[PDB]
């Protein structure tokens, strides 16, 4: 239409209503080139005129380094932050994860992008300290769904923000405003193949949701097997996702600062909730920039069976 | 590329060594175009002005009659089959789906489009009894997985062939030829909510799957809730594929002609197999053009296994 | 829409009604492909990772020869004719010019393609003879304008149809059915730059066009430079172009057989007119497959005015 | 290409040199998204369901609306200025004409978009003596060609940049940066049918460029219709451009505002002239922000040669 409503705009909205210095928008503008190259890349991947993690996180980068608006980057395929060069610094902590999941091109990738920011609250001269902080001082997280649409979930303040990538002009179009997740699911995700190195509770709680004690409908079963994609079906069709110890650790496998703060971040204003088991993601205070939690996370009430379940059947 | 193999161009030289008509490749033109306005379509979702599946079905059903290549065609969201009007008649018959899956404007949609190609052998006028062949005698059959990149999963009497959709040019372009599914796979595909109404057969595969006799390492878990996404996995990978019974679907889920004869027909051309635990999914002669049908498909070492299983009728 | 009129299926209507073996709807799909992909290169010509009119050459011929339809292949760019593999032979003759007045891509291209195709009269081995007939007996001809839009334009005995390429579906949509040019326009477009080469025909024509000697308007002067941009406005809003003599020959600079023939025969096709001065263009037997003639096309009223001058103050 | 230079990358990196707010940037990722908008449009003119310059009048309102980066907005289709609301008010003031001679459905469109940046400098409250400003103080200028390919030519203090539109990613690429224009051209371009209202000035030069005095070879004419691809010529390849009076235009047709002072500031900033005969167009003073003036611009010795004759008064 004649009015069209772009990420670019909602951000420039939000960020005057908080008298900012639209820093941050710079930062999400650069976020969304390289999200639109990224998608294209997907595209035709099978079309080899590949290392597409690393090309991804090679893009993000760059983009973000240009933004004028980071300082402090830190990513899952690269080992230690990332100082951005004073000529080009900013305000601005961001965490991602450039790609998860991929390289069997030739005919399937199953992909996403996520990111958390947090804005730097010391005065010493930046290095990887700065972006050990809990998830609760995220300011924006989200993260951008390669599938049938790609798609861009935005979280701040306000909550959660859904947009849509129209390939006919190149721009994000905001679709969903305030973005609240059902109550109650119909549906948990997790890797049931392991399911010998499990806690108790999360076998109770499989169990309960297979074999219902109320008699009652069982939870359909849904896994995809990309993070992201198992996220962004839990904040549309409600319910729960599952990734738990499993011969790793008390700790888990996915990374806390840019897989797990992120989508914590995201459920959490959309009125979800999002567990390690035993204090809420949000209030880990990291020691590592590349260390691992456990995650259920998803719909209020299933969480809290979740809870429930492992306050009294596990250990 | 100067030099670009197209779908069309693969159709119209693969079948100049059987001397054919030509009618297959104006079929399969019809459904290449078809194919990519619903994957623009789905591109747009939320952005574009619902019922995606009775305007996919439309648009499948009119360029199938404009190939001149069809007679009888048979659609899932369609009650009883259509006869090709005589001045737009060919000699094949067509069972399809149009979409399987899909349906939230807010956010996710997730979906393909599958098809079976039969000719017709009786000398009758044409009719819905010349859909009626079992799946053993398709001519060619596959399907569209619209997800982060477009895919055509074409089968022949050669074989399967992927196909990728470069969106700068708007054509299919092959990127695997000849392909071939793996002996035996680390992934079993399943629905395992439903694990009440198992019949023990598949309760002693999927028990074996996460606990091994032979203290190898479990299958993981995969299921992602679209047939489409989900075989494609299978014949990427390699594994296997389940759905075969509940207490709301004594028979199954999946229809024969539409869904489960072009996957099982695909899944034995890449050198795979494809039951119903009775008899192969091929060598099913259906009576209703929308019976149903159980499916266990994928490497043929997991379904050998999971036949080992049945055929003992074991706990 | 759910019942989209592509041009493949447009060639195959038209190809029914002729009771044809339908090997010309393979040779225009195949032209189709080369269409689109010559389309988005010059897209993005200025982001190089050149050679265009190679390139483009290059995939033309390859296109052509895998329609299964061509015997003999005439270009622009290639200096005798090409015969057809066996393996791959068809019933037709093409001429074309694969790309027309180009090579600074760094900030500008203004390109159009320019085909003709004759069916194979003689039953001799084909050779150079065979694309050496007269305009008059094209079985098709027609070009693609790469501007604002793409657009195919294709001339047959209905007439000339107009095509216009969706990019969202990457195929080629009629627009406008049985195109017809005004009797006489308000435009004349020739390199008046030279002025001083030309015939006094050319002088007195122009002469009455700058000042009318009925006191009329004067005619609108329009010359974007490339070929198929001209014939295209001429096309559309009426009036003349021309191209004559000028330092060259009394044989112009226009090659006959796949730049003049085609565009006469469209004009033809649409009500026009086309003229060497001497003899109609459609009407030239050509000697060599290279050979140049002097153009004066469009409105009939308008070219009938310039055959008067050319009677008359002319020699 | 990981290291993607966009237009926003680029204005926001020649943006810090100067020290400035960060609106000019706001205000030019507005008008390339509203530019993005109107070139599909153009992509699909007769595909998708007339009127495209007040919906690009309308468009191009409400990004710079919402750029916060305006006070004063002027436009072609509209009389009167805009004075942007002070919720969404910024310091600079555009005068712009959305889209420039265009309207064909059947098929042909050719047409631009100019636009120039003012800053207000009055402490009056914003109005429309706002953007009476000399085309000496444009911020920024230029314009969008809607071409083969969809371009943007950007002039700045430090000089004229070249982007163009990646389809694949929806972002303007950095093409060639600080281009300069040759100093003399082969080429002149003006409509020449209106050669009964030539003042003798234009026909001296016009008959000196056909018939050169010193036996070197006579000039190329071209001449599209649309000033934006006629400029756009001009520049690339070099020459004259010429639009200065008939007997139904006394003033000329131009517009100085939004037509000739951003081509004249392009041409000053590419080191060519744009004059009026009397004065440069730069250094004219409106007093209407719809007034006229002539216009005679392009590779300096040819606007020097066109002003030798106007000086000289001669025959
Ligand atoms: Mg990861
Ligand atoms: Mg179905
Ligand atoms: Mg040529
Ligand atoms: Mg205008």
């Amino acid at each position: 239409d004649t009015d069209v409503n772009t990420l670019t705009r909602f951000v420039m909205e939000e960020g005057r209503k908080a008298r900012g210095t639209g820093e941050l928008t710079q930062l999400l503008n650069s976020l969304c080139t390289a999200v639109k190259a990224i998608s294209s890349a997907v595209r035709k991947a099978g079309i080899a005129h590949k290392k597409l993690d690393v090309l991804s996180n090679d893009l993000v980068m760059n983009m973000l380094k240009s933004s004028f608006a980071t300082c402090v980057l830190v990513s899952e395929e690269d080992k230690h932050a990332i100082i951005v060069e004073p000529e080009k610094r900013g305000k601005y902590v961001v965490c991602f994860d450039p790609l998860d999941g991929s390289s069997n091109i030739d005919c399937l990738v199953s992909v996403g992008t996520i990111f958390g920011i947090y804005r730097k609250k010391s005065t010493d001269e930046p290095s990887e300290k700065d972006a050990l902080q809990p998830g609760r001082n995220l300011v924006a997280a989200g993260y951008a769904l390669y599938g049938s649409a790609t798609m861009l979930v935005l979280a701040m303040d306000c909550g959660v923000n859904c947009f849509m990538l129209d390939p006919a002009i190149g721009e994000f179009i905001l679709v969903d405003k305030d973005v609240k997740i059902k109550k109650k699911g119909k549906i948990y995700s997790l890797n049931e193949g392991y399911a010998r190195d499990f806690d108790p509770a999360v076998t109770e709680y499989i169990q309960r949701k297979k074999f219902p004690p109320d008699n009652s409908a069982p939870y359909g079963a849904r896994y995809v097997g990309s993070m992201v994609a198992d996220v962004h079906r839990t904040l549309v069709y409600g319910g729960i996702f599952l990734y738990p110890a499993n011969k790793k650790s008390p700790n888990g496998k996915l990374r806390l600062l840019y897989e797990c703060n992120p989508m914590a971040y995201v459920m959490e204003k959309a009125g979800g909730m999002a567990t390690t088991g035993k204090e809420a993601v949000l209030d880990v205070i990291p020691t590592d920039i590349h260390q691992r939690a456990p995650v259920i996370l998803g719909s209020p009430d299933d969480v809290l069976e979740f809870l429930k379940v492992y306050e009294k059947h596990s250990a």
